[PDB]
């Protein structure tokens, strides 16, 4: 019984929205391909109850779903079943504006307007990108968007695959920009930081390993770049397996997982994947030199 | 998986809602019991789709179900599921303002506003009745009541169980209210292929249902407390609906589409039904209940008494 309970009502609207949304999905055939309608397409309802089914969640409440038959095209193509995805958001709460389902394994990333109506003139290209590849990228992975309407206020969601692993917790977290400014991380950040260029370039960490994942990361920031996108960063994670199975890890769970070479000084699991692609053709050759220099 | 394709938007939008509504109500908790604000409450959702999901359901429309917590409760005290309410309104389309469902289980008649109404001042007091009856009512056993809004317009529909059979053909079938009216079939009435017949009809025609003495006190002690409630709520216009099973003619219509290439039922699904005598000429098989219940105000009172004293003697 999917009782709504969560930790402030959007999310048990939530909750509520994805279940509603992936049960009327699984009513609707998949079909034999996409169709440019389903890229101008969205669900929506609204929810008036009136002395009922208040205990959890609210008695006025809406929920829109852009573009539903891509998004959940583009979950089969990224390997995700539906209603995986559905409990994951639905047995517990999202969790800490910025959320992961309480298993790790989605984020769910509040976002403005604008950034929607960009993922809506991106969405097609986007898509086709994902077919010629067979979803081995490292762009975020677009599983849902949604925009809640609640107590009066809208607020717009993107689901995307977590780019850290859902079981080995992380130990150190780099925001890498390709800066031809120095980003680096603040005294009250640095007081588990978040360092940016600057930071991993005089801190000495290296990675370890071999060099397909510079094929696949080229490919990637080549499409950004001609699309007019910026501001996207490169995250990297360290989880140190001696701190105390280890490094252990399911490759079809964590796509981004990729473990050291015998030459790492320390005993490191690595993850890495682009971010914040929703917003120049100079940003993608600093950005792929940076990335360039990291490797051992 | 289930598309909702039906002859008419209304339809679909009438299996949706079914589906949406007892799904939702599969996550709400069942009370300890009824609170009143169960018997003011509603549900409405209102969907508005854009180039999708527009093959059967319309793209823009609304369903609102009536104190959806008593009408579970309801289900339940009359030996409903809600799994399966929801399967027979929605594995395939009801067909035929009055509907079936498609297993021929439940009935879905289109009400006015008013009728609405007047269910929700006697709901209270109906709760409460089938409850201390267990469910033993000539009465109809309501099952869900709902407010459909297909391209613009408002339509209200009440969920009954049938008084029929879902397995036994019905061959003749009569609507008595104990009327000093002559009340009798029309010419055009008269000439259908299952004609509705009134009270003179069953008359002229003398017939008789024989249905031997227990079963005749169950039926005679139901009627009698069912109209009694129905005359302290002023309630009128209540009709006793009789379907008559030719035991005998179903067998060889059974035969004759056979050929093409027991007379028995289930009282706890068949709960308006009746064998015939054992010594009795032809064995029948007799459906019988109230219906048509949702109007209030000779008197109610002189309308329990001339209903009772005719459906008395309209069996021995
Ligand atoms: O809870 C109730 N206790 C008693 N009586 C009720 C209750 N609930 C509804 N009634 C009556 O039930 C009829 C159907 O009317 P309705 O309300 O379902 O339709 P709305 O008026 O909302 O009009 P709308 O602006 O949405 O087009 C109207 O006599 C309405 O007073
Ligand atoms: O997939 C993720 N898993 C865990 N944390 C993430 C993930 N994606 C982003 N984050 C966290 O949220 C931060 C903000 O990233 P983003 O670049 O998208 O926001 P921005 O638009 O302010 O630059 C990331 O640097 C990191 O702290
Ligand atoms: O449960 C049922 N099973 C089969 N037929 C029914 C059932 N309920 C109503 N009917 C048919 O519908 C007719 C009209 O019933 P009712 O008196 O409730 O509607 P009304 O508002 O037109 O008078 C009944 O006389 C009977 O012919």
């Amino acid at each position: 019984v999917k009782l709504f309970r969560a930790s402030e009502p959007i999310l048990s609207v939530l909750m509520w929205g994805v279940n509603h949304t992936i049960n009327e999905l699984s009513n609707v055939p998949v079909p034999v391909m996409l169709m440019p309608d389903d890229f101008k397409a969205y669900s929506k309802i609204k929810v008036d109850n009136h002395l009922f089914n208040k205990e959890n969640l609210p008695s006025r409440f809406k929920f829109k779903e852009y573009c539903p038959m891509v998004f959940r095209n583009l979950r089969e193509r990224f390997g995700i079943d539906d209603q995986d995805y559905q409990n994951s958001v639905t047995r517990s709460a999202p969790i800490n504006r910025f959320l992961t389902t309480y298993d790790r394994r989605f984020v769910i990333k509040t976002v403005s307007s604008e950034d929607v109506a960009e993922m809506h003139n991106i969405l097609k290209k986007y898509h086709q990108f994902i077919v010629e590849c067979h979803g081995n990228t490292l762009l975020p992975q677009f599983l849902g968007m949604y925009r809640l309407t609640v107590d009066g206020v809208e607020t717009y969601m993107v689901v995307t695959r977590d780019v850290f692993s859902h079981r080995l917790t992380v130990h150190r977290k780099y925001d890498l920009k390709g800066s031809t400014v120095a980003r680096e991380a603040s005294d009250k950040e640095k007081a588990l930081p978040t360092f940016k260029d600057n930071d991993f370039l005089n801190e000495g960490q290296k990675l370890h390993v071999k060099k397909n994942f510079l094929e696949k990361l080229k490919r990637d920031v080549e499409f950004l770049a001609q699309l007019k996108i910026m501001d996207y960063s490169l995250l990297v994670g360290i989880h140190d397996v001696d701190r105390a199975g280890p490094g252990e890890f399911d490759p079809s769970v964590d796509v981004y997982a990729m473990k050291s070479h015998e030459s790492s000084p320390k005993k490191e699991v690595y993850f890495m994947a682009i971010i914040d692609i929703l917003t120049p053709e100079q940003y993608s050759k600093r950005f792929n030199e940076f990335m360039s220099n990291i490797l051992t």
